[PDB]
């Protein structure tokens, strides 16, 4: 099928990269979380393993993470979502460093370094982004499909 | 026309209530295990005072869960998303039912109930529900605007 056909499908899988993305960083948050909290108990005999298991399962959860957006980035973007695929890029950058720098705080007993870090700002910023891209994508993927607006060419370096 | 586009449009309308549904039991879930660390550190901390506000915050995003639930709900499937719909309704409903009683074992500031209760394999249920959701919408959605229609009905009721 049709030009159109590649360009929507394109849009339908950027955004499902992203939700890919964003799913599995929360899975790491919830994982880093539950690591957090087994290192705040009575150790060993309880956990002292769990919370190792927990920390590995937060870095596996990350690194899936980090392939769903590679694949986002494998896809061009529509010119009319660069400035919005950017801001999604600023974002995922602070809040992937963030949870990366959890990992390691954990991983080395560090509690404190932990709760201190202002995650969940972090976190926010990255859904409103994700929020905004996937506005814009609705509105133009309905644009292109009602021939509304096509454009209909992917960025490129001509 | 185009009524072909009212079954794609709500097929896309459908997997956004779905990936909000998802996305905001996951926040539920951080959120209960931040609240859950905090009553943990307890005593002075600073970082304890928080417990009840992150249990809260809880509170709000599985209600914004459910919301985004019934608007899922509110808009008929195709019949051939029945199936697929109905097993998302039965791990929604589990993992829905975990996250209450985990919000109201921290409630009364019960974690060791909180700890104990199984929750990461509904959680692990209902994402892979998620996941087979959205492979099936897509292949449907494919269908349908690669044609013909005509065609596609939703559900008939009595």
């Amino acid at each position: 099928s049709q030009k159109s056909f590649v360009v929507s499908n394109q849009l339908r899988e950027q955004q499902g990269e992203l939700t890919s993305t964003w799913d599995l960083m929360l899975q790491t948050r919830i994982n880093l979380s539950r690591s957090a909290v087994r290192m705040m108990m009575d150790s060993s005999n309880q956990q002292s393993n769990a919370k190792v298991e927990l920390l590995d399962s937060a870095r596996k959860t990350l690194a899936q993470a980090a392939t769903h957006y590679k694949k986002f980035k494998s896809m061009a973007p529509l010119p009319e979502m660069v400035a919005t695929s950017r801001n999604i890029d600023e974002k995922y950058k602070n809040y992937y460093t963030a949870l990366t720098e959890l990992i390691d705080y954990l991983d080395y007993g560090n509690t404190g370094a932990y709760f201190a870090q202002p995650t969940q700002g972090m976190q926010n910023a990255m859904g409103e982004a994700f929020a905004q891209y996937a506005l814009s994508s609705e509105k133009l993927y309905r644009d292109i499909v009602t021939d509304n607006a096509d454009d209909y060419r992917f960025a490129q370096w001509q």
